[PDB]
C-alpha cells in the first residue's frame, strides 16, 4: 500500500490490542509484509514495540492477566490512535474485550487518541456483524473520542486498507 508507506513515513504513535486470536499480528503483517519484522515483548510487559519508519506501533493482548494492565500505562502518552481488533466469532469473549476497552479508554493519557475498531474474522459464517458489534461495544456511547468500525477479514486483507483510510 502506497498509504501505508505515506502513513509510516510520518510520525504517528498507534496502538494496537484486542484478545489473544484476535488476528492482530496478521493484520499487522498484511502490511508489513515481514519487513520490520517480529520482535518479544518489553521486558515487565506484554508489549511489543515495533518501529515502521517513523511510526511506532505498541502491540498487546488484552484480557489477559489482570496485573499486567499496570505495565501499560508508560505506553499511553501520545497515542494517535488505538486500533482494536475483535474476532466476529467470538461472542463468548465479547464481553472481555468490552471490558478492557472501557477500562482502557478511561485513562486521561489516551485523550487524544482516536479508535479504530477492526470487526475481523468478518469471512466467518454466522458472524456478529459489525452493526452488532458495535451495539454490543455501545460505540455511539463514546463522545470524547473519535471512532470508526470496519468489517475485515484479515487473512485476505479485505477491508484494511479502508481503516486505514479512517485514520489518514
Ligand atoms: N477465518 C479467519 N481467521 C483469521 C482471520 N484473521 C486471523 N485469523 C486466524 O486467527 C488466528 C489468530 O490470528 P493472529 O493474527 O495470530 O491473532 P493475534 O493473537 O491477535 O495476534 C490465526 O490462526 C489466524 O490465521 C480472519 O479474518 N478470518
Amino acid at each position: 500500500a502506497k498509504l501505508w508507506s505515506l502513513f509510516c513515513n510520518q510520525e504517528h504513535k498507534v496502538i494496537i490490542v484486542g484478545l489473544d486470536n484476535a488476528g492482530k499480528t496478521t493484520i499487522l503483517y498484511q502490511f508489513l509484509m515481514n519487513e520490520v519484522v517480529h520482535t518479544s515483548p518489553t521486558i515487565g510487559s506484554n508489549v511489543e514495540e515495533i518501529v515502521v519508519k517513523n511510526t511506532h506501533f505498541l502491540m498487546w493482548d488484552i484480557g489477559g492477566q489482570e496485573s499486567l494492565r499496570s505495565s501499560w500505562n508508560t505506553y499511553y502518552s501520545n497515542t494517535e490512535f488505538i486500533i482494536l481488533v475483535v474476532d466476529s466469532i467470538d461472542r463468548e469473549r465479547l464481553a472481555i474485550t468490552k471490558e478492557e476497552l472501557y477500562r482502557m479508554l478511561a485513562h486521561e493519557d489516551l485523550r487524544k487518541a482516536a479508535v479504530l475498531i477492526f470487526a475481523n474474522k468478518q469471512d466467518m459464517k454466522g458472524c456478529m456483524t459489525a452493526a452488532e458489534i458495535s451495539k454490543y461495544l455501545t460505540l455511539s456511547s463514546i463522545k470524547d473520542h473519535p471512532w470508526h468500525i470496519q468489517s475485515c477479514c484479515a487473512l485476505t486483507g479485505e477491508g484494511l486498507c479502508q481503516g486505514l483510510e479512517w485514520m489518514t
